[PDB]
């Protein structure tokens, strides 16, 4: 049957039994059999039919061709069973504009889930049942015009979800194929995504050069956030043949230019980014799973000359190039032969990986492929006691986790079996060791032991973890292990220093994770002091062992295990510490005021709130203070309430909130905010955040506050409820009913004095002039005592 066929053929792609694979983009309205909306044939050279066998996947691309075309019946009664003979699939293509609302049968269906649901099956059966062929490709490109929304892209996702469920690999018709076709990186396709577990290729668009020297940057650059969401099996890139009369901007030179002394030059791949596409692999993962292109009915026609890559729609530069003919997929073929006899793609075989039940075991997580091999790169676990010899596993140079499960008739484990990685902090795990005799670990910067079920390694007779990054120091766990694996020795020989080599260790240094000193002290001695230097110090062990500083080190060195010092002698601690480099210290003072410095002057009693930084984080807080301390005071004008203003009411709120993003002036050079803080206290000093401070936009200190002064109400006696509202900003505009308790005479970014001990319930700030003929702002207002 038409199915049953189309059904295998899918299968065996699905399966992996092709080996490399070519596919290429077939334009409907090439084919002979095409019609346009007028009725009359378009170009009688080219069929389908006359795609050869090299054409694993053969993509139908739509344009131009009408819906009443003859094609279609010609694809669907004639094509499909004649391509299916040979082994090709057939696949049709559509963009997701048919998915996400602005095109087709999506105009027809509302966007909810039963519409969407129904929407899928629709074009289920539209694109894919009723055209006869085996599976469904979306086109998902970048909109340069009309940008494409979240809700859009969201809807299409959706969708895609329905059809993937209707078929594909997770879909209930099997048979059929599920494809993405893109321009799109990771970061910018949210539907990749999401679709990615459901499809069986992704199919990357690289038409034209992809930057670099050798102009494939952008392909690895992608490759390495695609591999976190399909596997290099499911990975084609794709390169473009010459479309007649292509202009400026569709000019890729993927195959040969036009030789006016060699016809045949189109045909020779040789020098072509065809050619290097058919051999790029990626350097992760595993093997692509080949290559397709863009307009097969183009293959061999050669490349309009480089002279002409300016032509335009309205600036036309025709070229013999541009002439319709004939073609016999020479460049299909030539692509093909060249990926399956390319020798990455032979299969592990005994002399890769000798014992039987190893190689079963990695072929079945890594790949069927030799070239497999030195790209995977995720996780490999070895399990069972047919597992007698673990050679070949070093060719696994990138394994990022090898987990040794139950291997009871392994006898050795030697650096030379093990990949690469391992010197690389891979993660090695092996438990049930019961048949292990040898454990050579030397010379792999290992970290630690963790992992290493030291207790079922019973029959050891000789380790060796010398030249490793390990801490071998008393309370250091891989100290502990250690030992049990000296016991297991003991079991069967004498120890002696060869058959239980530890020494020359150089173990990585690390910042501590916490610090000790949540409240430091200093006497008030005049002298300067360094708050890293005192409270925030020292490098730890992967371990956790903690080395406050050189002698520390040099202690640490002659740390020894039965008599012998495990440290490498030339291990220096300027190798093992860590320097404090970015690091900041934040401190707060008993203020309220701010400043950014690790060093303190002991004049006189004072308390900090210290924050240290690394950068990026804080890594550690604590109080600190000098000789009595000084109890921290609160913003006691925090939320204060706005009585009056000459200014906008809710701009004079934002002066005291906690913030510094916002700013408050007024038409002109003088202005004031009077306030009230609710309650009654001490007031100790006051601070003015002037406009420079303003964190939202970056304002120059022209603009700062230059003149002004801080006041009471002066009279304590009167109700200002009692007054109404037009009296009431009269009298708080009375410069007569208010006395100043400081004043402010620098355009300072941050202006800061104390206050002989007022308190007011009531207050107002004037602003009396400027630093220029700008209206001064300024940002945040502080009024700093007690209770
Ligand atoms: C996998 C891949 O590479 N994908 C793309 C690919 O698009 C691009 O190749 C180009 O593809 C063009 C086709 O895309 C446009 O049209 C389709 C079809 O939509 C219609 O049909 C649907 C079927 O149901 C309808 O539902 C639909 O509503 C339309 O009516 C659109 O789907 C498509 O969508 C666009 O927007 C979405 C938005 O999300 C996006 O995802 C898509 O990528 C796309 O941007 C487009 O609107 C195709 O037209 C291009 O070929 C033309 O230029 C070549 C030289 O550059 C030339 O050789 C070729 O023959 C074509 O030239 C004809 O068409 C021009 C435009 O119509 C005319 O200006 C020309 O004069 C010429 O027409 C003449 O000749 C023909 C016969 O030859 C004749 O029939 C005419 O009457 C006339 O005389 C190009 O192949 C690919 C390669 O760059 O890369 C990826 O972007
Ligand atoms: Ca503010």
């Amino acid at each position: 049957t038409d199915q049953q066929v189309g059904a295998k053929l899918v299968q065996e792609i699905r399966e992996g039994k092709r080996g490399p694979l070519y596919a290429g983009y077939f334009r409907t309205w090439h084919d002979r059999a095409s019609t346009g909306i007028d009725g009359k044939q378009q170009h009688p050279e080219n069929t389908m039919a006359e795609v050869p066998k090299e054409v694993d996947i053969l993509f139908v691309f739509h344009d131009h061709t009408a819906s009443d075309s003859p094609f279609w019946s010609e694809l669907k009664d004639s094509y499909v069973h004649k391509l299916h003979q040979q082994g090709t699939a057939l696949v049709q293509t559509i963009g997701v504009n048919e998915l996400n609302g602005r095109t087709g049968l999506s105009k027809d269906y509302p966007d909810t889930p039963e519409g969407n649901k129904a929407l899928a099956a629709a074009i289920v059966k539209a694109f894919v049942t009723d055209r006869g062929v085996d599976g469904l490709d979306i086109d998902i490109e970048h909109e340069f015009t009309n940008k494409r929304t979240p809700e859009e892209d969201a809807r299409a996702l959706n969708v895609f979800k329905e059809i993937a469920q209707l078929i594909g690999k997770n879909g209930s018709d099997k048979s059929k194929l599920l494809i993405m076709d893109t321009t799109l990186s990771v970061e910018n396709n949210p539907i990749f995504k999401g679709i990615a577990e459901d499809l069986d290729y992704l199919l990357r668009q690289y038409y034209g050069s992809q930057g670099g020297e050798a102009e494939v940057d952008t392909i690895n650059s992608d490759w390495n956030q695609y591999q976190n969401y399909i596997d290099a099996s499911q990975f084609m890139i794709g390169f473009s043949f010459f479309e007649e009369s292509a202009s400026k901007g569709n000019l890729w030179f993927d195959v040969n230019e036009y030789d006016p002394n060699n016809p045949e030059k189109g045909k020779d791949i040789e020098g072509t980014r065809a050619k290097k596409y058919a051999e790029w692999q990626p350097s992760t993962g595993g093997l692509k799973a080949g290559i397709f292109s863009y307009a097969i009915d183009r293959d061999g026609v050669a490349h309009v000359p480089s002279t002409y890559k300016n032509r335009t729609s309205t600036n036309l530069q025709r070229h013999e190039v541009d002439n319709i003919s004939h073609t016999d997929y020479t460049v299909s073929r030539k692509l093909k032969t060249l990926m399956t006899e390319d020798k990455r793609y032979d299969v592990i075989d005994q002399k890769d990986i000798p014992d039987p039940a190893l190689r079963e075991q990695i072929i079945q997580q890594v790949g069927q492929y030799k070239g497999d091999l030195e790209r995977y790169n995720k996780t490999l676990v070895l399990t069972g006691d047919k597992i007698q010899n673990l050679k070949g596993l070093e060719k696994l140079s990138k394994l990022q986790k090898l987990e040794l499960r139950q291997l009871s008739n392994v006898k050795e484990i030697t650096p030379e079996l093990l990949p690469e990685s391992m010197k690389k902090d891979a993660e090695l795990v092996m438990v049930g060791m019961t048949g292990l005799e040898k454990l050579n670990l030397s010379g792999l910067n290992r970290q630690t032991l963790d992992g290493i079920d030291v207790n079922s390694i019973t029959h050891l007779t000789s380790f060796d973890i010398s030249h490793n990054s390990l801490d071998l120091s008393e309370k250091s766990e891989d100290r502990k292990l250690l030992m049990t694996l000296m016991e297991q020795v003991s079991n069967h020989q004498k120890i002696t220093v060869k058959n239980t080599a530890f020494e020359n260790q150089k173990p990585k240094g690390y910042y501590p994770q916490t610090y000790d000193t949540k409240e430091g002290h200093y006497d008030v001695d005049n002298a300067e002091h360094d708050i890293l230097t005192d409270f925030v110090f020292g490098t730890v062990t992967k371990r956790n062992t903690f080395i406050g500083d050189e002698e520390a080190f040099a202690i640490y060195k002659e740390g020894a295990v039965d008599g012998r010092q495990y440290v490498s002698k030339d291990y220096t601690y300027e190798a093992f510490r860590k320097d404090y480099k970015g690091y900041k210290v934040h401190l707060t003072a008993s203020n309220l005021g701010e400043t950014v410095t690790s060093k303190v002057t002991a004049t006189t009693d004072e308390t900090y709130l210290v924050d240290v930084s690394d950068g990026e984080k804080v890594v550690h807080h604590m109080k600190l203070n000098i000789g009595s301390g000084a109890i921290m005071m609160e913003n006691l004008a925090k939320g204060a309430k706005v009585i009056g203003t000459s200014g906008d009411f809710e701009q004079a709120k934002k002066i005291f909130d906690g913030e510094k993003s916002d700013r408050f002036f007024t038409w002109g050079q003088t202005n004031w905010i009077a306030f009230d803080l609710g309650e009654i206290n001490l007031a100790k000093e006051w601070r003015l955040f002037n406009a420079e401070t303003n964190t939202e936009i970056k304002t120059d200190s022209s603009l700062n506050v230059a003149k002004g002064r801080l006041q009471i109400l002066k009279d304590t006696t009167i109700d200002l409820e009692k007054m109404d509202i037009k009296n009431r900003k009269e009298y708080l505009s009375n410069d007569e009913n208010w006395t100043d308790v400081a004043q402010m005479d620098d355009a300072k970014a941050i202006f800061n004095s104390k206050l002989s001990n007022v308190l007011s319930r009531y207050w107002r700030f004037c602003v009396d002039g400027g630093a220029s003929s700008y209206y001064p702002q300024y940002t945040e207002l502080q009024i700093l005592g007690q209770r």
